[PDB]
DNA sequence: CGGCATACG
DNA sequence: CGTA
DNA sequence: GCCG
């Protein structure tokens, strides 16, 4: 009844076990904090089957039979049915470890191994890192800097105004040359802590050297707080964005494909990153198949796949097509 | 047991 | 290392 | 941590 792999089955933004799969990706993150990528996987997998089920779970019986169901994450979802909390992931939730590999990791710029050498060394607070600014990168300086801001999130009805300005440069930079909206907000998420764009154009191989053209001028109407060339085809940026009588920062992703790509880079960049993990995982283990951002090999034939369509993707990996809004695993 | 997505800055 |  |  529910297949293995979380891009074999819809999965709503919304849906009917919020806080059990809540639950479960507490301890998906804090697997990932102790460097444990294969139970930070389960227990991620785990909660998607939540979130593809048609109505709540309400018994543990419910749960005999669905894939990454197993001793441990079962018995997470049976405390919080006896007594509406698990003592294990409560322990996590107060746990300093924990909290604070939270709070570095959500710094822009800095991952789990920065943060767990700043835990280890005894740092515990922004304000220690603040003190120490020798130790921080010139991106990480920016994160820090920026950090409250970047902690409240962006509305769609900012996305819109933020695309129209990232357009006008787009335009300029390349006649022709379009802006699409991915990430979260193209699946269909109200807020979210950044917002991500895939640039293209028409004619392929006009899209070459843009991205450069764009973020200079971006850079030059003074909306760009922070990126990384103040050849490349990705931009990780802080922007600003309008507020009543003021501003505030806002991480946005910038990303240039080809036309020919396009889908793929449109897949890939739309997530959610736990529906791609398992995409990707799907076309090599079942399909023999090795795909990416760029496109989808056949090792045997040593060829690549065209695509016209997203759908054109699921239809060569023999998926039902899913579209964004159903890819929230 | 091996495997766990696969890129670019 | 960081970012997605 | 779980699947195959
Ligand atoms: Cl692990
Ligand atoms: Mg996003
Ligand atoms: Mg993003
Ligand atoms: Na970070």
């Amino acid at each position: 009844w529910m297949p293995a792999y979380a891009c074999q089955r819809p999965t709503p933004l919304t849906h009917h076990n919020t806080g059990l799969s809540e639950a479960l990706e507490i301890l998906a993150e804090a697997a990932g904090f102790e460097g444990s990528e294969g139970r930070l996987l389960t227990f991620c997998r785990a909660a998607s089957v939540l979130k593809a089920l048609p109505s709540p779970v309400t018994t543990l019986s419910q749960l005999q039979g669905l894939p990454h169901f197993g001793e441990h994450s079962s018995r997470v979802v049976q405390e919080l049915l006896e007594h509406g909390v698990c003592e294990e992931v409560e322990r996590v939730r107060r746990s300093e470890r924990y909290q604070t590999m939270k709070l570095f990791t959500q710094i822009f710029g800095v991952g789990v191994k920065t943060a767990d050498r700043w835990y280890r060394e005894g740092l515990r607070t922004l304000d220690d890192l603040r003190e120490q600014p020798q130790k921080l990168t010139q991106q990480q300086k920016a994160g820090l800097q920026h950090h409250q801001d970047l902690s409240t999130p962006v509305l769609r009805s900012d996305v819109d105004a933020l695309q129209q300005v990232v357009e006008e440069a787009v335009g300029q930079a390349l006649p022709g040359a379009t802006v699409t909206l991915t990430g979260g907000f193209r699946r269909g998420k109200l807020q979210g802590h950044d917002v991500d764009f895939l640039i293209t154009h028409p004619k392929e191989g006009q899209e070459a050297g843009l991205l450069p053209r764009v973020m200079c001028r971006l850079q030059d109407q003074g909306l760009i707080l922070y990126h990384q060339h103040q050849a490349f085809e990705r931009s990780f940026c802080i922007f600003r964005l309008p507020q009543p009588g003021s501003w505030k920062a806002v991480r946005v992703d910038l990303v240039v494909a080809p036309v020919s790509q396009f889908p793929f880079a449109l897949l890939g960049w739309t997530g959610s990153k736990l529906f791609q993990r398992e995409l990707r995982r799907f076309s090599r283990k079942e399909k023999g198949l090795w795909l990416n951002s760029h496109g989808l090999f056949d090792p045997e034939q040593k060829t690549f796949f065209q695509a016209a369509s997203e759908e054109d993707i699921f239809r060569h990996l023999g998926l039902e097509y899913l579209p964004p809004e159903q890819r929230n695993a």
